[PDB]
């Protein structure tokens, strides 16, 4: 995947956006722009409204401007995203024609958008139901731990908040099980508990309000005394079937910033395509994202993991307001990465060749990740504006059917 | 202008539960809109929760946050966080954290030419006659309202209002500096990611 954002950085057109006006600017140094048409797009939520192609006729090192026309003006809610791809129309020794040679996406003009469940509660778990939908939360654990569509469970593993993640190279450096390196982030998770930490239940409550169930938990994440996190979130059914879930993090200040603040589940379905609207389509990260645009996406599930020889995290995207896969739909603005390997297998296997899928789909939904870092793979290299130090999170999701 | 979405009430167990949303709207644009929820407890203190969704195509908002005429004039204001002086997002690492004590005066900065002042960040609580808000906010407490500040163009034309304005923001854009003749508000400084939390507990 980070072929493609070094495409993108190292693509000898920049982009300029002034109004309705993009200024090409050539970095090339002896050839003029004669093999390449700009074709630009106009979408509302991943849904095209208008575009056009004009052709590129740009000195070297010199300045094009192309007016666009007078874009729509959706009256629906929604962001207005403005693509541009320069598209090269005749091979080349070195290319096919139609080879994408730039791109760069601007976000235009946004428009913001202006049966009642019924909670059955035992001393083991609140259940709600409305129609063929059924959750149940267990109140031991403070969790949901069960989805129904009818009579098809939807989960293999409760929902629960995620600190961590399979460390990626750069997250382990030269550290090994013989020579701890200190400095390395897996070497700080771990000494800070980050992978072993036990949630402990603080609070599970449920309440029925005039159209919707509310149930409010709140964790704590501990590990020999300290509390490193604390979770507070609620869960508010609605007639709709939609669950929103709120999510406010603490992380203590003096314990190492962790991988990511999100949560994860084991679907026990396994569907053949993942469609998202948000960055894509390839493996994006908070700091490895520019070459990704934002746009509705569907790809195979194999697409949404990138096979490292090394296995680790993988296949995050990122910008997301929308994720389905099969009858589940998440929205809000999250970042997700979906495979049929956990994070667990993944941080325990050494080869890719040795993981094997395991029953149903994991999916992580982060409201915040760490950078991957990469300016060096032997020391810290995640900088400081792609930590996650702000003390305290919060993020909001809408699951559905 | 304020345009009310919802507006409902609902009994939980042991607390209140309001749940308002507004929409900031001007020549049928909606600028911003503001999610929250009230929550009134056995013990007397409110929990607010505001969720804000700022258009991304208008410019950055100087702030968000709440602000209130408070009946009460007292003598002095306490709180824990960043001071004792005025400091702001973008101007604050001469400020220490601690628990500051000064009187109302000196939480107004009487800048010759009248303006956005008094703000102290990193506050995680505040005190005012009875009152106590706690949170993670900036807040800049006057005799002055925005309004008032931003049409009176010298110090000595300012008349202190009844009672204390208070500005609690969840957040508040940087001042700048570099220049005074051009925009000089840093990236990191600008109000620009869209979505804004922050909650706080106002009581006794």
């Amino acid at each position: 995947p980070a072929l493609t954002e070094a495409k993108h950085q190292q693509q000898f057109f920049q982009f300029r956006l002034s109004g309705q006006t993009i200024e090409v600017t050539s970095e090339y140094l002896f050839r003029h722009s004669d093999n390449e048409l700009l074709h630009w797009m106009v979408a509302l939520d991943g849904k095209p409204l208008a575009s056009g192609e004009v052709p590129l006729d740009v000195a070297p090192q010199g300045k094009q401007l192309i007016e666009l026309p007078e874009l729509p003006q959706p009256e629906s809610a929604g962001q207005l995203w403005l693509t541009v791809r320069v598209v090269q129309p005749n091979a080349t020794a070195w290319s096919e024609a139609g080879h994408i040679s730039a791109w760069q996406q601007w976000r235009l003009a946004e428009n913001l958008s202006v049966a009642i469940p019924h909670l059955t509660t035992s001393e083991m778990d609140f259940c709600i139901e409305l129609g063929n939908k059924r959750w149940q939360f267990n109140r031991q654990s403070g969790f949901l731990s069960q989805m129904w569509i009818g009579d098809k469970k939807q989960l293999l593993t409760p929902l629960r908040d995620q600190f961590t993640r399979a460390p990626l190279d750069n997250d382990i450096g030269v550290s090994e099980a013989t020579r701890i390196d200190p400095n390395a982030w897996v070497e700080r998770w771990k000494a800070a508990g980050h992978y072993q930490a036990e949630a402990a239940l603080l609070q599970c409550t449920a309440d029925t309000l005039a159209d919707a169930v509310l149930i409010t938990t709140a964790h704590a994440w501990q590990h020999q005394g300290k509390t490193l996190f604390i979770s507070r979130k609620t869960y508010r059914i609605d007639g709709s079937g939609q669950m929103a879930i709120t999510v406010d993090v603490v992380v203590a200040s003096d314990t190492p910033h962790p991988a990511r603040i999100g949560l994860n589940c084991q679907l026990a379905q396994v569907a053949e395509r993942v469609n998202w609207l948000g960055l894509g389509p390839q493996e994006n990260y908070p700091d490895r994202l520019t070459a990704a645009c934002f746009d509705r996406w569907d790809l195979p599930l194999s697409d949404m993991y990138t096979p490292y020889v090394f296995p680790s995290e993988n296949g995050l995207r990122c910008g997301t307001r929308e994720l389905n896969y099969g009858p589940h739909q998440w929205r809000g603005d999250f970042q997700f990465n979906i495979s049929r390997y956990s994070q667990q297998q993944l941080m325990e296997t050494s080869h890719r060749h040795l993981l094997h899928a395991e029953e149903g789909t994991w999916l992580n939904i982060d409201g915040f990740h760490m950078g991957i870092g990469g300016d060096d793979s032997w020391s810290p290299s995640v900088s400081a504006e792609f930590q996650l130090s702000a003390g305290r999170y919060h993020y909001q999701l809408v699951w559905c059917q």
